[PDB]
């Protein structure tokens, strides 16, 4: 029948290549995706859109957006009949939940950096107004510092190219110079790169990069980066699937977790492979002056 | 009271941030917001998804997705009485259709890198399966050939980035040099970066680059991207509001155009043959400068 | 005798000054003067303060926070019985209450930048969640429209000085390079003062710098800050008096305006920046250039 | 519940920030802060204050004053009935007071100059009626001579910027020029710093300059300032948590000594020509940019 969808209200790349996915495998089963958009942020914004979509006759909620646990399980309170799979909350929380791992993407990147040898990290989070953005964060830390390390900055942009371009900006002006970001999305990476790189720095070689879903842009970057992978389009199929599995089956309840691994790009080097530039930096400010003679 | 959406499957970036311009709308004049998706398959897909919208009893349709004139005019057919605005045809197409001016973004396009002294222009555009990707393509050549002078090669991506990259590397790797490519999309102009520094070429001093749409993340594009900006927000606004009136009948029948905008960044310069530029030689220190910072 | 404040808990220089005079003119009235701090949530934080105070079985109350009118309403009423004197709200309100001049500050800055000649200005506001910021960003327009100059730049800082240095930087890396900006406080200032100048611009003959308040550091900023003077010792002097004969009935009530000034120091001067820049460019890189690598 | 302050009437950047720091954990607990404002005057402002505290009902007394030898043990006498903490006086003070380690402090200022090859050290004392100046006086000697050094001049200021500014540029204009001074405050700093660049001096490469406390504004400093931090958040909370202790009953007395940090920045270098100065050097060259840049 209609599978109902609650997602974003902003255009983020993660969120809309799931719906893209979802949509995907309701085609090759014959099944019609009808899609709602949570007004920006919070509790009674996912409650309306369930309410919205229990109305249009749906037969299942994919809830597309973060909640915390006594959010999520007061929205599943909600979806009385029409069971609901929850693509965006803890895989600790009381509902059919089919989230990606954490424990895992978190220790994958963590884990990449420091067998390269980094100890100079720093930590740049989704807000963490989100849960997924949370655990990831959580995720960092037990894996840092359970391989001896205390990050070197750690900052919260909110998704944005430009919150991540702002973020890593700032961190450089405040003085903190990790060798290596990780970062929780995709997106704040081309901005946390596109920071490292207008500094004189290059992305890799002085800052390394790590980012996190492989959204489709991201082997494009003008250094290609090496992400934590989150296959949407598996996740799309799995969620279609065991949404069904709840109405015509048997909700065999709990939360599943998919796995994620690390996509090796062009942004992860070791670190102090180091060119700082000594008679060089002169040599270019020579070359430029003689062409700002050419100028006048 | 609820705008019924067809909207691409595509998960492209400019689409969805429509859609979330159409859905803060709903948000902001009280109305409500559904939306199906239409796989890449015509009208037939098209009007399918259509006849779903006008079983969930929607006040009316925004069909935001590529209708190629004879399509449109079928698609609008299935939208039994319904009001239908019409976001992505031709304006030159007899239905109700609000749409960005393909006339002016490609005469800024154009003007922007003759002015700046290109006369090797290579063009990028979308699947020529798309209105826009063929008004887009008609307009390059206009005024290409009215400001004298002819595109020395042209090629097709799909909207997305990898496709940029590609097309590019082409052109490139078969012998042609051009100093300003003319893009279709921004997403596609994130590969045609990629496949000019890739081969040694600086994006904007070796070969400019002129994007189109100015997608949130274009500002972050490393060098960041000058582009035809299309703003979605104007788009989120007048077609809710139309649509309502629309719906309430009122003879505003019609196509109905939309404002462009040259957003400049640092991605077109004059062409390698001049001399740098006070503007790009302005540029070359800062960064050596900040390295100097660092550096000792 | 006693006096009870309601004041903001954030440690911001311009209302601490505010208390320090009140407790300065207390001193000479031979009074006694009790500070209750206020959260920064919304008048139910302020309301609560006046609990706090009024309970201390104080005679008089001047509430030293950003009330958004008929929050001012509501506080009077909370913390009624009593005389309230309101210092940080809009002299359109129903209640007593001692303002500073919006219209002269917001003049006097926005002319002193005119008849300097200065066209490009930016507009640097405080969080729009004060009265007393959104008062001060309305006469930078209404005497910016009034002298046939729209702002090139509006950005908002929460009033540190951190805050506007972030919105003076990410500005300058928009492109935006304006010829002299009209901030809403000292401390932004100082942190646009600290902007400008790591941009390689000149405080005063590259842009130009107007803050709003005369804070006690002003004056010892790296270039001595220009300002709209704000005294916040007459505003302690005639808050305490203008109270103490309210306690009594003498009403002269209703909004009472103070004047304003203001300060000429170091950072305004003309845009008449010197145009120079001859061939010497070149060999003064050069010089530069020698320099960077004898430390190399 | 109630715990009432007697702080500063001054209005100074630290002391402010610390009833800020208080107020916030205070919140935290659900304990309500009162503040009573202390004159300058001995043990007899600070009596009348307490008293004023005392009569206001309250559980607890902080005492946040410069409070000497029997003047912290007489304010402490008429405290009757309720536990005071004091946060101003020595170590060697039989009362109940949380201070930060001047020892460590002024060891970590100075040995900060000494291990840069400074030798021609200046200070810039605060107020000598205030123990903690005295004590921070105290320290920057005992240290300095322990290094073999000894310092060439020192002045006393009243922890404000116009008097760094005259106490600097008076040494300045006679004769004595060190390569470093170690200020007692970052607002003292502020105007040491006013006083070096317009004796054509370039703060950090010519007088490197040490602030003491890490005020909000100090990161936004013009060349941002080295400082000794005191982290008033701590000294907030755990005077409010302390607080509420020795009135529970768990009796925990005497004197507690808070850590500090040395925060570097940029005011503070080596002094010398075979230094030639990286800041200095990379200031020039953005400002020759932005020279070049206006060349159109």
């Amino acid at each position: 029948l209609l599978i109902g969808v609650a997602t974003s209200s902003l255009a983020l790349h993660a969120p809309s290549q799931i719906v893209a996915a979802i949509k995907s495998r309701a085609d090759q089963l014959g099944a019609s995706v009808v899609v709602s958009m949570v007004e920006r942020s919070g509790v009674e914004a996912c409650k309306t859109a369930v309410h919205n979509l229990l109305a249009q006759r749906v037969s299942g909620l994919i809830i597309n957006y973060p909640l915390d646990d006594q959010d999520a399980i007061a929205v599943e309170a909600a979806c009385t009949n029409v069971p609901a799979l929850f693509l965006d909350v803890s895989d600790q929380t009381p509902i059919n939940s089919i989230i990606f791992s954490h424990e895992d993407g978190t220790r994958l990147g963590v884990e990449h950096l420091v067998a390269l040898g980094h100890q100079q990290i720093a930590l740049l989070a989704g807000p963490l107004s989100s849960v997924s953005a949370r655990l990831r964060l959580a995720g960092w830390h037990k894996y840092l510092t359970r391989n001896q390390i205390q990050p070197i900055a750690e900052r919260e942009g909110d998704w944005s190219a430009m919150s991540g371009f702002q973020q890593t900006m700032q961190m450089l002006n405040e003085g903190i110079v990790p060798t290596a970001m990780l970062v929780a999305n995709d997106q704040m990476a081309l901005g946390a790169m596109r920071a490292i790189t207008e500094s004189g720095l290059r992305v890799g070689a002085d800052i390394s990069v790590v980012g996190y879903d492989d959204t489709e842009d991201s082997s494009c970057y003008i250094p290609p980066l090496t992400t934590i992978k989150q296959d949407f389009r598996l996740l799309g199929q799995t969620s279609v699937d065991r949404l069904l599995q709840l109405s015509q089956g048997q909700a065999v309840k709990g939360n599943q977790l998919l796995p994620v691994s690390l996509v090796k790009r062009k942004t992860t080097l070791a670190p102090n492979t180091q060119t700082a530039s000594p008679r060089a930096l002169a040599d270019s400010l020579m070359q430029l002056a003689r062409q700002v003679s050419r100028l006048e």
